[PDB]
């Protein structure tokens, strides 16, 4: 009948969208609410009887796979999906059944040795996860039988030493090396990056397998993952910049699920998954779901059903997959990684286990949860379970049997051993004119047919003027340095919120067709020589998300992914940036200390007092001088046009990973003082200190000065006007365009050629509690006390703001500044 | 033939949405691009095809795109179904002129501050307006609910716009004194507000507020929940009250790319349905200009939608045009109605145009030249909305005419009313028998409970404490907050597994072995001996994995109940930089930027232990950068009676202003870190501590040739070297408040050594970390006569907090005790 072919649909549409409600996938079964005509089932419709399409969708839907994929909008994805899902599954070969057993023998063997040997490893125990070792395999098998050329992974600290061993292939006389508390983090080889060569077992491929490096905080990795895949994609000319759609470099990221449903990067994260400037072709996520996050239960820590609701913001499909089903593991995870092939979007795995250690060491985790613990000691591993039920299906012999526990034993005595026996033994940046001509030609080197917006066509002008005669701007300048790197075959990646423009209408690195919409990067002609070759330079421009913590993290990552490359990231206004802390304070400032991971990052953050607001007016110079320590980082405020050329320059070709911090300007971009002559590009370089023209190039007299205005920034110019206006050759200002290090040997000789001045001034815009004073006031009278000693600073009072939310009260402050000054 | 209609039922339920004319711009142009006897033929409650197909085009691909058939709950699914699968009656002519009305306000509000005022397109809310009366229809529909207050967060956008339409500010107050191409234009688009809405058709009123906001886009959100959350608890509303009205209803307003893009977003929306952060459900409106400042969505999202992020949480997603004010207000109603019904989430991604650039003077033709093209051509929503109701017969010439003279008239009112106004222009010692009391209190469990028979010997020796002394940390914090609970205050506690502490110390919260119900001690005493209440309470949660988030709402509650002990702990101080906006941007500067006031206390445990890098500090070298006179008070106790009276002046004090404290880890633990009965009965806060033997015992001021300025933990190891030695050359003076710095008390304490030839500030801490980058800087300015010549002891300057290598932590602590001692 019609009304009962009707109810077969609807119950066909059930399985596919709720059945996942109803699957076998917790391992502990804590919740059992979960769970709560016979002549139509040998009835045939349309052609098959009732019962072997209701088998079929109960294997596929209500077994120990929970599959998440009606909420994709790409019907060809829900089909692909389906058509997969639904479909008699031959079981594995049980030499797939023997090779998965191995594999659990290997990480269980793994965590009783580490677990037996060591005192406080209980905290980042794998007990009850260790199906996650076969999940993660399979990924890594499956990616090479897709003849891919790298699986990076991204992890917390859960596992980590069972994955170097048993995934990457790290040698045991590596992971202990040196190895060494009831909280935090271990050994530093729980947070140490890696690099390995996995090879098929049944297959004839190999691919390299490597693991980033991470702080504690959880998540935080997750762009900075992305960033050094797509970095290390750009480099094999594959995926959206290559030449093919193979994005032949995997990322794989692990996550715990209290982590992945509270820290907000994973959505930033999962929202660069598909743009043009971020994606890199598809995420492998696996959630390690021990239902626990620390000594809290899932109803306090997420406000779903599942702790990967969070990917449904992408249409990513998602597969709940119960852990003590190693065969189910290892099939979702092929599963994921030809989804991933297909349609170059992420696949989330919510693998559902336990944890069968404490939260901290000497743990008694009952006392928080006596029923999930209660549940838990009645448990036997996995590993024992996957051994158990191929002699209760008849797939392995009782001999066969006891060769896995062999091997089993066999695998603990080895790395018990092996520790053992390890135990016993323990340049110029100048160019030419042409040069700078040839950066001003391709502004106007436009491709055929090409509509110039009418506002953009006098700035492309300017620019062929400014290279030939001089008066070079602020955003000239920097697209020189860039460009004159792409000449000389540099990857040039610069990216940021609305940065193809610039926010101050600036840059113009992108310009778009009034009649089409096409974009043109005058810039990109510099990647071809004259002869018609290519440097091997590229110029890569793109506007970010609004994000900072994810796109501040991806450039980061991009760094270490390509350290050959140079890699800008810039903040709208550097008041923004903060929202990026955990990357500036986990990553960028510590990582080279930490890990021996190594940046060459450039952070632009648009900087100074201008009366626009708390938010719009300070990078917090202050935060980054603080974090600063030898050789970490390198942080200017560059005055002129050239200086910032010069500096971009050396950056990019002084051979040396270390981030760079500039404070750029916004109201001194339109400074009709702040532009540079020609011959400051081709025949100057990076100055750390500057001197007012008068001295160094006219006829000012340096013995006439009393008294020193040491400053940095575009303050610069207001106290070079002052000077001038009431012809004070009493005074003379000394700029520090490189505020760390501390140009300690130019700032020496420099104030050297001052014998008269009786006394010195520290000037600077920002409050006494900001800025370069705090660091300043204490470093250089102890730095250089013959020069420094007495120095008396000369600023905004201290503030709990970066500035007043009064445009009126802000020019009163900079008057009085001023008038202090030369007072 | 009955099976494909059930598959085109489903389509259009589940991705009719896609086809929804929801565009008032049309810019995708590929958007739109079994039999007609079957369309007669009647299927089964009992319908023709022609009917079931005409009504489902009508709810779901009109003006309106609605998602909801992700949402698990099957009643949810079918509570949407109907009243959206309706025919529905088009409104009242009434109703329609007074949705015109609305947006007759809007846009002479919009004409006259983008005429009057040069720097205001930036904040433009021109091919936005709708916004006004889709916000309007969401207040009304709570006031006819008989909802207590609706607070609002929102962006700069239609701000000033919102405080004249929505909260009823009157035009003397927005505009007074008031103040260029980028930022923040006037401090009035920050500030918070408050307001009565009184119903037009009805007759209830409402209150309506705004909170402050920094130019920090979605930091705002969690704040707005904490706040409304606080203000639902003093109603006895919702969670934590006697009803489940959650009576007070957050409005949260956004931007489309800045909705996508800021995790922040995620953070809250995971709070939802949390019983410690839950607050009935939040309104979201999202102003979809479908562009963020000169970017693309394309290049703004890796989804369909700006609002896909909301499926996280299963909320239901409505699509409305624009330019459709009918179907927008309609939606507002609906979406107020499903939050009552259900307590949860409801977001509106409104569709619209940015009639105006992302800077002044911009020509957004220069990156957007196609958009532009189109919005162009584009009349005003009022002008359209008007020349609608004159086609449709709605309205008659002289009711469209006299629709432009009410037009004419508000914005001719806005222009006159600013130019008349520019023409104008305590003890914290508690008795013996308080801490007996909450000693006690850990042994009055339940009848039949059973404790975890490891947490039975903590609440014994926390009753033998109570009565002989040795108090340790732990417990001198309960003995705070249970004493403020005794006295009638709310205490707010939570941060990641704060019940039990992340050092396992706390037991805030016992769980039956047997049954795993809670039990809180300190909550029974809120009620007084004699069974009255005493009007305090004890709320105590596990926070989600966010610090963001969480910190964000734990400020706002403390906006939202100055009179609440509001704290929040980070399980290692070392993670509240995921939280560095709301530290930068709300907790240190809200009071000078806003006037607003908060009270929150946040708990960072702190010290060197060699645990690594991420387990070491809660960065005081930032908290004390951060601070200027009377922003915050920032303290690191090294014991437990001081850290109690540290809290109990903190929430007796009647100031409202945020106190950071780093807390201790090991010394939890440290048998020297104990206090007697006497230093809870008959002491006070002591901002700076001398040695006991000095103040208690033999010890002679007059030997000590050396002093040694601290702060925390190191002080025991400092102490027990000098005990080994006998060395009586050598004082620790402890700064127990670091901010502001306790200048009289300091002087006075070292008054009291005349002999001291040589100062040193010693830390655990970096060079360029913990207080000496500050203290060597000021010490020696506020007081020169003590301080001149002040040297430090410290671990050399790194990068980052500590070492990886705990054995290198070892080595480095053994290096201060030897140079202090040397
Ligand atoms: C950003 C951040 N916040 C807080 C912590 C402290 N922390 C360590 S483990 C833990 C609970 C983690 O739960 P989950 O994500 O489910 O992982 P699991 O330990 O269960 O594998 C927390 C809150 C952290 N390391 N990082
Ligand atoms: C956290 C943060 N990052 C960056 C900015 C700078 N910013 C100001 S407006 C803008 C674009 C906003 O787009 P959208 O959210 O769609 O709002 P709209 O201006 O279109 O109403 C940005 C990136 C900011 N204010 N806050
Ligand atoms: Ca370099
Ligand atoms: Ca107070
Ligand atoms: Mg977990
Ligand atoms: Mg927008």
């Amino acid at each position: 009948i019609e009304d009962k072919n009707a109810r077969v649909i609807e119950l066909i549409a059930a399985y596919r969208n709720r059945g996942h409600l109803m699957a076998d996938i917790d391992p502990l079964r804590l919740d059992n609410t979960r769970f709560r005509t016979l002549w139509d089932l040998d009835r045939e419709f349309k052609r098959k009887k009732l019962r072997d399409i209701l088998s079929v969708l109960r294997d596929a839907y209500c077994r120990h796979v929970g599959v998440e994929y009606t909420h994709i909008l790409e019907p060809e994805q829900q089909r692909w999906i389906q058509e997969r899902v639904e479909t008699k599954h031959d079981k594995p070969t049980v030499a797939e059944q023997k090779y998965i057993l191995s594999k659990l023998n290997a990480a269980e063997a793994f965590e009783t040795f580490l677990q037996t040997k060591y005192v406080g490893q209980k905290r980042f125990s794998l007990e009850g996860a260790e199906t996650v070792i076969p999940m993660m395999d399979a990924v890594i098998d499956q990616c090479a039988e897709h003849g891919l050329d790298e699986v990076v992974i991204a992890m917390p600290h859960r596992g980590r030493l069972n994955v170097l061993a048993n995934i990457v292939g790290k040698p045991y006389s590596q992971i202990f090396s040196e190895f060494e508390q009831a909280h935090g983090s271990g050994d530093v080889k729980y947070h140490l990056g890696a690099t390995g060569t996995y090879i098929q077992m049944f297959g004839d491929n190999d691919i390299e397998v490597s693991l980033t490096a991470n702080p504690s905080h959880l998540e935080a990795v997750d762009p900075v993952l992305e960033g050094l895949v797509r970095a290390k994609q750009d480099l094999l000319d594959t995926g959206e910049e290559g030449s093919d759609n193979r994005f032949s470099v995997v990322p794989l990221m692990l996550h715990g699920d209290a982590a992945f449903a509270g820290q907000g990067v994973v959505a930033e994260t999962l929202n660069l998954a598909l743009l043009r400037g971020y994606r890199t072709g598809g995420t492998i996520h696996i959630v390690v779901n021990n239902q626990i996050g620390f000594t809290t239960a899932p109803t306090d820590s997420r406000s779903s059903e599942y702790c990967t609701d969070v990917a449904k913001m992408i249409g990513a499909p998602i597969f709940h997959v119960n852990g003590d089903d190693p065969e189910a593991c290892a099939w979702v995870a092929r599963l994921a990684v030809d989804f991933r092939q297909a349609f170059k979007k992420d696949v989330v795995i919510d693998m559902l286990c336990y944890r069968r250690r404490g939260a901290n060491e000497g743990d008694d985790p009952s006392m928080t949860q006596p029923y999930m613990y209660d549940v838990i000691d009645t448990k036997r591993g996995s590993r024992k379970a996957y051994t158990e039920a191929l002699i209760g299906r008849g797939d392995i012999s009782m001999k066969e049997a006891e060769d896995a526990l062999r091997d089993y034993q066999g695998q603990l005595e080895r790395v018990f051993n092996e520790v053992r026996e390890l135990e016993k033994h323990e340049l110029a940046t100048a160019v030419d004119k042409a040069m700078l001509q040839r950066i001003g030609d391709a502004h106007l080197a436009l491709p055929e047919g090409f509509t110039v917006h009418p506002r953009v066509r006098p700035v492309l002008e300017k620019r062929r003027e400014m290279a030939y005669e001089g008066r070079i701007d602020w955003a000239f300048a920097e697209l020189l340095a860039l460009g004159s790197l792409i000449a000389e075959g540099k990857l040039v990646r610069l990216s940021g919120q609305d940065t193809q423009r610039g926010t101050f209408t600036q840059r113009h690195a992108v310009i778009v067709d009034r009649k089409t919409g096409e974009e043109f990067t005058p810039l990109q002609l510099l990647a071809t020589n004259p002869d018609g070759t290519p440097t091997g330079g590229k110029f890569l421009v793109y506007n970010s998300a609004l994000s900072e913590f994810a796109a501040v993290g991806f450039e980061y990552g991009y760094s270490v992914g390509n350290p050959d490359a140079m890699v800008l990231w810039e903040a709208q206004f550097g008041d923004f940036v903060n929202g990026a802390q955990s990357i500036i304070d986990e990553f960028i400032s510590s990582g080279e200390a930490k890990w021996g991971q190594l940046s060459d990052v450039v952070l632009l953050l648009p900087h100074g007092h201008e009366g626009q607001g708390p938010d719009h007016t300070s990078g917090r110079i202050e935060r980054f001088l603080q974090l600063w320590a030898e050789g970490s980082m390198t942080i200017a405020m560059p005055s002129t046009p050239a200086n910032y050329f010069h500096l971009l320059r050396r950056h990019g070709k002084d051979g040396i990973q270390r981030p760079l911090i500039v404070f750029t300007p916004k109201s001194m971009l339109r400074n009709k003082a702040a532009v540079s002559d020609i011959r400051d590009f081709t025949e100057s370089k990076f100055r750390s200190v500057l001197e007012e023209p008068m001295y160094t190039d006219g006829e000012g007299d340096r013995n006439k000065v009393t008294r020193l205005l040491l400053t940095s920034g575009k303050i610069y110019y207001e106290l070079a006007a002052r000077k001038a206006k009431e012809n004070r050759e009493d005074v003379a200002i000394v700029r520090i365009e490189q505020l760390a290090p501390l140009p300690r040997r130019r700032l020496a000789e420099t104030l050297d050629r001052y014998p008269n001045v009786k006394e010195k001034f520290w000037v600077q815009e920002e409050p006494a509690n900001q800025g370069a004073w705090p660091s300043f006031g204490l470093t250089l009278p102890e730095i250089l006390p013959d020069h420094f000693t007495g120095l008396k600073r000369i600023s905004r009072r201290a503030m709990s703001a970066p500035s007043s939310g009064s445009s009126k009260v802000h020019a009163v402050e900079q008057q009085e500044i001023l008038d202090t000054a030369f007072g």
